[PDB]
């Protein structure tokens, strides 16, 4: 498990980076995170995030995927676990906000376990 700092990323307004935070504000937005995968194996995506409101309708970006999911009442540093089977080579993180998933929330970093 390792914290990509959102800063490393592409902080795409209105995501707007500070404290090393990536904080996204209303679709459009979309924090890139650019890394490399270690080796072949299954890495759970975990998404921390913190927007004390209910629920908002968003799009996370990860491994290549766009995943779509409503970011569940949050605030407290919470890591939306997904397990995605990640392969060996090059793939694109990151966190996407538009018409068809707008959203409004801090990215903190994006949070990569090894599942399996």
């Amino acid at each position: 498990s390792w914290t990509y700092t959102a800063a490393s990323a592409s902080i795409t307004a209105p995501a707007q980076l500070v404290g090393n935070v990536g904080e996204l504000q209303g679709a459009g937005s979309a924090v890139i995170w650019n890394v490399d995968v270690p080796v072949t194996g299954e890495y759970r995506i975990n998404l921390t995030w913190s927007s004390p409101y209910s629920s908002k309708v968003n799009t996370l970006v990860m491994d290549g995927t766009a995943l779509s999911y409503a970011f569940a009442e949050a605030t407290v540093p919470v890591t939306y676990v997904q397990t995605k089977t990640l392969s060996a080579g090059n793939h694109s993180f990151g966190v996407r906000v538009g018409s068809s998933d707008w959203g409004y929330m801090n990215v903190h970093s994006l949070k990569l376990e090894l599942l399996g």
